[PDB]
């Protein structure tokens, strides 16, 4: 049993439920939160930037100094930082960026990165203003995350639709 409340059970281990993934870090303290991050680890905006909002920028203050000392990610790879006030962890994931060209064939490798922990409360990756198309995120997601994934999706219009739609 885990403290996830609310989701709707797509398959054995993916579920899905219409929320700012912010309030719900706040409130569950999950073990991973994942952010859609940048190779750069810069924060500004979307997912990234609501999430390091909520920790003061403590998220870019840590990011910064990773950068400084890692260089940046790959498309398709992720790191393991601080959850700060949100999460014990954060798992820094990178999908493509439709709007800056990348291969969505990377989707499936991002996705990858979550089979490495148990349970995690994530966001679709590539969708938002990474410019993919978020039901393709969903299905990549189902059919490569093999561990507990519990995905907050913030438009409720965009929720329905996902679930509408699911094979
Ligand atoms: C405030 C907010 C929350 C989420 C999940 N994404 C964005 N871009 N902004």
């Amino acid at each position: 049993v885990n403290s996830f409340s609310g989701y709707l059970k797509l398959t054995d281990n993916v579920y899905i439920k219409n929320a700012d993934i912010v309030e719900e870090a706040k409130k569950v303290k999950p073990t991973v939160v994942v952010n859609a991050a940048n190779v750069y680890l810069k924060h500004g905006g979307g997912v990234a930037g609501a999430l390091n909002k909520a920790t003061n920028n403590a998220m870019q203050v840590e990011s910064d100094d990773y950068i400084a000392t890692n260089g940046p990610l790959k498309v398709g790879g992720s790191c393991v930082l601080s959850g700060h006030n949100l999460a014990k962890h954060c798992l820094h994931v990178v999908g493509p960026n439709v709007n800056k060209g990348e291969d969505i064939q990377l989707l499936k490798s991002a996705y990858e990165n979550f089979n490495q922990h148990e349970v995690l409360l994530a966001p679709l990756l590539s969708a938002g203003i990474f410019g993919a198309d978020p039901i393709h995120s969903l299905r990549v997601c189902v059919d490569t995350v093999r561990t507990n994934v519990y995905l907050a999706v913030f438009d409720k219009n965009l929720y329905d639709k996902l679930v509408s739609s699911f094979l």
